[PDB]
This record gives structure tokens, sequence and C-alpha cells, in this order.
């Protein structure tokens, strides 16, 4: 019984984001080239996946947090985490 | 018990694919910039991971579906899912 | 019930790396355009995630291996796997 992680990165420094699902909560650790620090993302979930992409210099991150059969998409687009349009129907 | 997902994205719109393993079946949800829809991928698996890459305008997707100690690679290269040559000795 | 995998890819060939967590061991399978082979990475873990990036033609890989609440980061930067600076407080 171990925590479950997901990772993404962008750029050439690079920036790295590691999401950890632990006891029903997902938290975020961040690297921007200097050191690791705790990120703003903190949402419920037993399982996590992530993907990201750049548009110019702007990073866009999508975190897929799952509890039971419900997957919630969380969006970072430069100004805070927001709930995305993703639905599944599991 | 929660479902397990894997996500990938390409391009700048972007396109996103989210794979969900649920009770031994993997299904696929797709975003191409307008809304989410159900993808063609549907294969057995209790665990899924994914990676993708572009060569010019051509997208390639590799989905690794596992049941027990067996991992099957599924390939998208523009015209249907096929599977791949991947083998493991788990 | 099943093994757990993580995948990454880079370049246009492409190179693919698939990490498998199985009974407390994470192992690595590699594709560089010709066939699959077993990689050098072999470390303890019940869960694995991965990310990678290019700096020019040089590939960098980060593998996040977790046991219990401890996540260890493993780094490939061209010349062997080394433990990274990642820490979490799970
Ligand atoms: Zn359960
Ligand atoms: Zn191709």
């Amino acid at each position: 019984s171990s925590v479950q992680t997901a990772a993404t990165s962008w750029g050439t420094v690079p920036s790295i984001r590691v999401y950890t699902a632990n006891n029903g909560k997902i938290t975020e650790r961040c690297w921007d080239g200097k050191g690791w620090y705790t990120g703003a993302f903190n949402e419920p979930g037993d399982n996590v996946s992530v993907t990201s992409w750049l548009v110019g210099s702007a990073i866009h991150i999508r975190v897929y947090a799952s509890t039971g059969t419900t997957t919630t998409e969380w969006c970072w687009d430069g100004n805070g985490w927001t709930k995305g349009a993703y639905t599944a129907t599991n």
C-alpha cells in the first residue's frame, strides 16, 4: 500500500510537477530549477494522472483526479486551478 | 477502489486523450478543442499508461494495458489501433 | 492484481521507455527504433511515474519510485542513474 504519483515537465530548465495521491488527497510538489516546493494544487482523489502543454510561454496543466468511478479534471491556465469540462460516465 | 487513469496531449489546441481502467476494461475519452467524446479505444486492462509523439502532423499513441503480469501495447498511428511489438517478462 | 506501468517517449524515431512496478521492483523496457530491450533502470518500488525532456539532442529522464509514503526520484542525464533532490512529506 503505497502512494501513487504522476509527473509532468515543460521547457528546458525544466519545470517539473509531481502529484501524489495519499489517503484520498492529491498534493503537488514543484521544481523550477532551484529546488522543490509545495504547489497550490490540493484536491481529493485516490488516483491521479496529468498532462501539460505550452502555448508560447504559457503552461497549461490538466490533472485527472479519481475517486470511486468519478474523475474530476482540474485545469491550470495561468490564474488558479479550476474545474474542467471533462466527463466520463464510468 | 477507484478507477485509474492515464492522460496524454499533443499540439497547441490541444488534443487530449484520457484512458480509464475500470473493472478490467480500459476506455478512452477525447478532447480536440470543442468538447469531450468517447474514443475508439476499448481493450481489457486493470492498469493503463500512455505516451504519444508527433512527427510533423502525424500523431502516434502508445497505450500499455496490463492485467495480472501481462502488459499489452496498443498502437495508434493514424489508421486504427493495432497490438504492438512490446514484450515484458514479468 | 496487476503490474503498474509508466511510459515516456522522445524524438521522432522515437525512443520509448516503459517502467513496470511488479512485486516491489521497478524495471525498464526500451525501444530505440529497432526492437525492445531491457534497460539499466532497476530500483525498488510499488508505484512508478515518469517524465522526460530534451535539451537539444540530450535526453533527461526523471522516474518517481514510491514505497509506502516515500517517493524517491531517479535521474538519467546521459551517464547513469542517480538519486535526485526530490522530497515529499507524505
Ligand atoms: Zn474498494
Ligand atoms: Zn509515424
